[PDB]
């Protein structure tokens, strides 16, 4: 009978619109969470649902002591939703979980085994040329775990340790921890066992841009070097061949075209610094149940 | 009789030039306040008058405990001199008011109504076409809000929401936008007795697809780029067809160029935001206080 | 008989190779704050001196109570230095001077007398003669002012402290006065222009419609006028492929030139290092 | 004997695949610090390695009261794990050592004398003769104007990774991201009492950091082009209203020799006001940046930050 103070696992369910499948997803959770004797939590994220979702909830909260439901003030989003929950998270250990259990929840008992080994995030993976072209050039910078990445895997099912939520909680790219965040943290990783190709490499780009600077370091010698090689091909050449409009169209669509990437890339990583000194707050809070507003 | 040491609503009014009203709003607002018997304050911001102004307010202050005054230390913005007023406002709910009163202050009667079945925003918008559709699909589900008859400047906030704002720069013009980002429970109630202009309806829903997007920087790097790989692989090839000189040179070079200067104000104009967004500058000096003490000089 | 705890007033000044002045400016000084009947301290800023300046000043610390030093780690600047002493200096008034006395010390039971008016801020500026406030001109206010300890904290974490007279005391309004004493052009509207860039950013919209717009005079003029009128089969072609890629060629550069103005206004103030570096202090306490 | 409260000296030694290094690393360390009789401690900062680097650490902390590990999430650059170790040094004097000993240790000796003496920043050169020529004086008297006296610390075949800080400079910039590359400009800006010790045992890289200095530590290259980016429009601007404004005449002046050369000159000049706006704009956003400058996985014999 000795009353532990101390939560070791947290479970965090961003939930919009799932009236009905709250009755299985709080059922079928309890029977893999109880035989595992370790004390947990189940953080509820209301995302604005209209179907009285929230209703339902505080009739779970009345009748358990670690359902807390974090109700946010409007509609945010999946990825907002779910960072939400983790910052009212206070486990050793967290796991994000989709509500209509699309992975099985019984899971857990091999995430938090791999986890006691010394793992500091855990995933669960399931199970043309192009997959071979793709899962070529990732394994260059990657590193040993890239199966996280081929279709139709999604880390979005991990077990993550306290020590990475918080080095990641500042980190404005926390929502898409799965977008390259999980490549460059490192930590002990590994993973247990159970699409779109146009989408697949549109992270390839919003990685290039988030985690390097070179396509503005790059755009920029290379749109100076041929800049110097411009002004330099009408110094000496104009103390005075001359195709005329063979090239007076060419270089006008060539000089101006450069331009218009270099003003691409400029807006690009300005648009990003905006997003990174914006005082405006990535979701807001409207009530709590069973729970401390931040900062405690 | 008890005491109590918590107040439950904090009026602010922004005052500039105001030297005659003064005898007629604390006498009207009291009229008003006083049968709901609820502890109230009210929060007084001088924003650099000339008409000795402040010096009737003192007087004010000096016979009545609900009064507190807010000297700023020159003339700023009416909208500046409002958000100083609710930085120095406690309470559960902050409702600014004019001093001309245009609106009627019994109207807070019911503002404080619908504020205790739980919503958060309340506003109170006067009663009075295809704009009207369009933003009730995109930006807000209230367009009777920010209708043109009506601007929604009499409001009350929770403190949750006063709370959740202190720290945006987006305060200043909460009408602006801002209200149909932060969410939380909104309602209005309907009332009657320069602004209402069209042009400055659509300047504000100008100023904020640029101020909650990047849709206008993204949408244009996108577009300014594949414009620019069709130019510079027309120009190879046809560097080695149709070649119709002044038809096409004097059309390019004019073209390349004007499309430059507009992705060019895109960008001048996110950089005046970022800029906006890192100043040490604050947004107003306070000069004296009555009643009142200062804030954390943390900031 | 009895002790005082808190300081009324602060006199700050930034020395560089002062070896000399320094019994002439302690003395002249000590003979104008005693009539005064006040508690003062002297924050003296060494701003990385080359001669025997710092040595002489330890001196003066041990024999008089009123002297405060502060090493800077190297030569910032008058300016910089200055801003380093009032960040230092306590005291319900700041009065900075310099250690050549062009200000007379005198002026110092003037300025403490307008300030216990209720002035906030009171200038010291000198009388111009040749052929509120706005004395920024001839002569002009220089840094020889009295500022209440509302007006230091509350422009204290401003890098624009640094250039007071620039255009910030313009902005930060309060109770102003000044009070005239006595015994280029070019430097008037180039600070006019590194004001209306600092505080009002509207060089940058102004230029931002002006420079769109044009753009739309622009584009549809050979966008469908140009077609419109060539598509059956025309204007002097050099003569308006010359006006054109000069005339848009050249506006883009005024663009780039706000554009990158504004840019470095951005990394002045988001850069992590600080404005100066304390080597040393004596008889203060560091910051935080 | 008492015990003694306060840390003299920080050690930091960051490691990558240091495996076989550790035994004869501590030893001779030892060695040179015990006769010093003042307190020390080596924070070894362990960069994500390979082998069993990290293992053997482990066995000299349990029996070294003086050696304490920070273990980095993956492996970052030399740097990173220097100012990682740095951040986690106790000590009222901090200097790095390399774990291959590619100086000798016995500097120390000298280091913490010209230390106690007043000095707050001390290096260590390395004494080379060889190598004198016309570039070698053409380098030292434009770096003299700007560094001073102390500029001898950075000769082609030396560098300043050599060296004792007193804590008032490893709090100075503490909070600084140009600590990393604290020998690339930064050591000039700070300015305290700097000093080295000789002992005798490219110029790619030399100018490239020359021009990475003018760019971090100035605004000159974005003012002196806007300023000649402007001038030169106005000269474009009225040449131009004056030849649209001839209007006694009406086919073409120098054709296809100035025309073609006007698109080429005003549309270089742009892609050089664009190379240096988007140089600062990446500058921008890595003092902007969230993302921390490393991370650290575990820790032997320290606290974490803050305290
Ligand atoms: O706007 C949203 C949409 C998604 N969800 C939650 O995120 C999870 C995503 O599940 P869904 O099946 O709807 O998306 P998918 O399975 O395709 O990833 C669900 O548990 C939802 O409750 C949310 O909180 N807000
Ligand atoms: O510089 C100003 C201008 C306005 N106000 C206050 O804001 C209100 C503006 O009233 P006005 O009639 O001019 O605007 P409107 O009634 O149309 O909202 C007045 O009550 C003033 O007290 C202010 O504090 N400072
Ligand atoms: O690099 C400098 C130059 C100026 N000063 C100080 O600033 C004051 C102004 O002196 P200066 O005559 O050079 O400026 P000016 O008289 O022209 O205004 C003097 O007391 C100096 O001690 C300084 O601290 N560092
Ligand atoms: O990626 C790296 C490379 C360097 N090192 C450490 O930094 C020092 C540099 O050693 P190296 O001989 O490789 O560099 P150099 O001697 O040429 O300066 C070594 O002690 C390593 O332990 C590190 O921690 N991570
Ligand atoms: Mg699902
Ligand atoms: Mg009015
Ligand atoms: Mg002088
Ligand atoms: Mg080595």
């Amino acid at each position: 009978f000795q009353s532990n103070a101390t939560i070791e696992l947290s479970i965090v369910i961003p939930m919009y619109n799932e009236e009905d499948n709250l009755e299985h997803l709080f059922a079928r959770l309890l029977e893999v969470l109880t035989p595992l004797k370790i004390t947990y939590e189940i953080i509820c994220v209301n995302d604005g649902s209209k179907d009285k979702t929230l209703k339902q909830l505080i009739d779970c909260y009345q009748s358990n002591r670690q359902i807390k439901i974090v109700n946010l003030s409007r509609n945010f989003g999946k990825e907002i939703a779910l960072s939400a929950g983790i910052d009212y998270a206070q486990g050793n250990a967290v796991i994000p979980i989709d509500a209509d259990l699309q992975d099985p929840p019984e899971l857990i008992h091999e995430l938090v085994d791999k986890w006691r080994e010394g793992y500091d995030i855990v995933y669960a993976t399931r199970r043309t040329w192009v997959k071979q072209f793709t899962a070529k050039m990732f394994y260059k910078v990657i590193g040993r775990m890239t199966e996280i990445k081929i279709p139709p895997n999604t880390g979005d099912f991990r077990l993550m340790d306290r020590k990475v939520v918080n080095a990641i909680k500042q980190l404005p790219e926390r929502t898409r921890f799965m977008k390259g965040l999980f490549a460059w943290v490192g930590y002990r990783q590994t993973f247990v066992l159970f699409w779109n190709y146009w989408k697949l490499w549109n992270f390839a780009l919003d990685g290039i841009f988030s985690f390097s600077l070179l396509p503005l370091k790059v755009w920029t010698y290379l749109g100076s070097i041929i800049s110097l090689l411009s002004l330099a091909y009408a110094s000496f050449l104009i103390l005075k061949d001359v195709p005329g409009y063979a090239s007076l169209m060419v270089a006008i669509l060539f000089l101006g075209g450069v331009q218009l990437i270099s003003l691409g890339v400029i807006g690009e990583y300005l648009g990003r610094v905006y997003e990174e000194v914006k005082a405006r707050p990535l979701y807001l809070v409207s009530d709590l149940w069973g729970l401390e507003y931040l900062p405690l």
